């Protein structure tokens, strides 16, 4: 069921991990700074992200958070149907690796107006989320979470 | 209005937990933080931004709203920084009733959480999703897209 789906990656700069999840239908994100990949830090980032959006269903980003306890106690707490993130559709791994990508881009383009990587990543999901490509990441899942509703 | 916003300051376990509240849903994003400063206040939200459409601000205190960090957030995420005195008596009133009601849901998980910022999600979650029948959540939704169309 569209509107709950999304994906988790995780992509690398400056030595530091940066962990996205994208609500697939619309290609809205969050995004986070965090010291390493670990369950712990991903559980916590799932309930963040359940506490804020209807996340039925989570595309796990690789098999050490799908196997991690933490990470799946916090998706049995959220509510969350944790699955695998394997591209059934080839077309996907090469959607997130452009994200990635372009992410990478708005980090360097700001990357002087912060002085902290994390203020860098949000202001890149800020951009991201409002890009106009006429509608909006953000308006679009606005849009298809109240289709859902009503 | 759909894109006014309240933030909220409340204190337990000797830390702050921020609050902004989408003031014509009841939804809330939330945050534990050593101390209220300019700075965090400001990446605060400069993420609140990036992920809704906060188009207005009432600030928490004179000190945020004097705050040149939180005036340069603002400024960065397009968002006009109001006082949050409440004019309407019964907004105050609200806001407490609100951190009371934070408060004990961080209270019925603290089994469940062995760091606050965990608690403090946790109810972040049960608050956005309680049914009152729309969640706060279902209506945040439906405000902003109600605006959209
Ligand atoms: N809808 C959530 C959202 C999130 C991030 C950025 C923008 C928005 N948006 C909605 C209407 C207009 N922008
Ligand atoms: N809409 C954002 C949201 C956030 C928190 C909890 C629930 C929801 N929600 C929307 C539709 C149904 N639940």
């Amino acid at each position: 069921s569209s509107p709950g789906i999304w994906q988790l990656d995780c992509t690398h700069l400056e030595g530091k991990v940066i962990l996205v999840a994208v609500h697939v239908a619309s290609g809205y994100i969050e995004a986070e700074v965090i010291p390493a990949e670990t369950g712990q830090e991903t559980a916590y980032f799932l309930l963040k992200l359940a506490g804020r959006w209807p996340v039925k269903t989570v595309h796990t980003d690789n098999g050490s958070n799908f196997t991690s306890t933490t990470v799946k106690a916090a998706c049995w707490w959220a509510g969350i149907k944790q699955e695998d993130g394997i591209p059934y559709n080839p077309q996907s791994q090469g959607v997130i690796e452009s994200m990635n990508k372009e992410l990478k881009k708005i980090i360097g383009q700001v990357r002087d107006q912060a002085e902290h990587l994390k203020t860098a990543v949000q202001m890149a999901v800020f951009i991201h989320n409002h890009k106009r490509k006429g509608y909006s990441a953000g308006e679009r899942i606005v849009d298809i979470i109240a289709t859902d509703i009503q």
